[PDB]
DNA sequence: CTGCAGGGTTTTTGTACAGCCAGACAGTGGAGTACTACCACTGTGTAAGACAGGCCAGATC
């Protein structure tokens, strides 16, 4: 298999050069894709022509470190 | 024992010089900021009307 093939042949190489593996982590993505999930239920315009167009509004609204750092509030 | 009344007794309560400043009253000219109903759009539930086919009556096999 292809990934048993990655982790006995190739981990060392690219660990070796590129700093750091998991570093990069597709993993980000597709976990956080269940806010496109829940994007959609919620704050839906609701027509196609719109619902991308708001979905991406609100999405990297919650995405922007600015009202993270305001979510936080001193801890 | 009881009820009632002069005063006590301490607390509470308002009236009392005396000066100071927060807080409000008018309005001005309209911005403007908050509010309230369109509004474009389809997803979801709904229930009137097709309808068919199953059944009884008419009449038959
Ligand atoms: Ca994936």
């Amino acid at each position: 298999t292809n990934y048993l093939h990655k982790t006995l042949a190739h981990v060392p190489e690219i660990v070796e050069r590129d700093g750091s593996i998991g570093a990069w982590a597709s993993e980000g993505n597709e976990s956080g894709n269940k806010l496109f999930r829940r994007f959609r239920k919620m704050n839906a315009r609701q027509s196609k022509t719109f619902e991308l167009e708001d979905i991406l509004k609100h999405h990297w609204l919650y995405t922007s470190k600015y009202l993270q750092k305001f979510m936080e509030a001193h801890k």
